[PDB]
């Protein structure tokens, strides 16, 4: 079989973010490399959630979600590798719209309201309608994921 | 109005590619920063097409499309800025699946078959089923778009 299709994606640089929500009282988040702007009028953003792993379910059952933009590699690792029950013990967060956690170490975030979801193959596209966003820290180092690694920008 | 939501995206680094198709004999392509992997089984890839500009129509009416991965900044500018009738005069290309053009200066490409399209707000999500991909050049410099500019990776 051609699994050259995975090898090409591993060399394709992608921006990363951490999406959180409050899921019936349970604080959850995850590192994503599928976040993007989908539409400007109306202002929709989206990301892709893995259905096999059940990453889609939390966001399908909540009304809001926050996109956290940060430059601390360690946080990306926490929200990809640590057990789900341990994630919010180790970091500083404040509560935001609908109880959703905003990471303290974010340089920016966007709060959004779930707008639609769409199952395509083994992922769902989760679309949210933007309702606010703030730039908090002005001086930061944006990161990209490529080949299991995070790179600063040249 | 909050157009802080545009200012946040301008600081968010994104991978770029050029998607082409053969549209009823007309060779068309465009620079996109919305290309990503959507699903592994089945292997689907996608990008977002601006409906206001009519970028969606070519891909909705063709059976295939090619994703071209390249490290030549000049090509990204050609396939974003030059009039549509002038694009394929200025560069070297070969014909591929379904007549779709493959750019000669690509280090990799993926050929794909249209699988579905979905209108959300002012964009459509164009999903294609991967049918091949090849890594051609081994030594390249992947680029990311941020703030109207292209950066090498540090
Ligand atoms: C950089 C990186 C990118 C990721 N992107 C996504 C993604 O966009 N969508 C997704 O569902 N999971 C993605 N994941 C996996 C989730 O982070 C992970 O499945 C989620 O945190 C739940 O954790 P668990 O599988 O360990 O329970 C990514 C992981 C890493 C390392
Ligand atoms: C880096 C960059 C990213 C772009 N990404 C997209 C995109 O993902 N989807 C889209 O429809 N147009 C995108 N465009 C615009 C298209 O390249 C452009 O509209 C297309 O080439 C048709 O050209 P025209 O509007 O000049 O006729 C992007 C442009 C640039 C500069």
């Amino acid at each position: 079989m051609a699994e050259v299709i995975k090898s090409i994606m591993r060399k394709f640089p992608l921006g990363v973010a951490i999406v959180t929500t409050n899921w019936k009282g349970e604080l959850v988040g995850m590192t994503v490399n599928t976040f993007n702007s989908l539409s400007l009028n109306p202002p929709l953003v989206s990301f892709f959630a893995d259905r096999m792993k059940g990453n889609d379910i939390p966001y399908k059952e909540s009304k809001y979600f926050v996109v956290n933009f940060t430059d601390n590699e360690e946080l990306f690792n926490i929200f990809a590798l640590k057990p789900v029950k341990e994630r919010f013990r180790e970091i500083k967060y404040k509560e935001g719209i609908g109880g959703c956690p905003i990471l303290y170490d974010s340089y920016a975030y966007i709060e959004a309201k779930l707008y639609d979801t769409i199952d395509v193959g083994d992922h769902s596209i989760i679309v949210g309608e933007v309702i606010d966003g703030y730039q908090i820290r002005d001086n930061f180092t944006p990161l990209v994921y490529m080949n299991r690694k995070y790179y600063k920008l040249s």
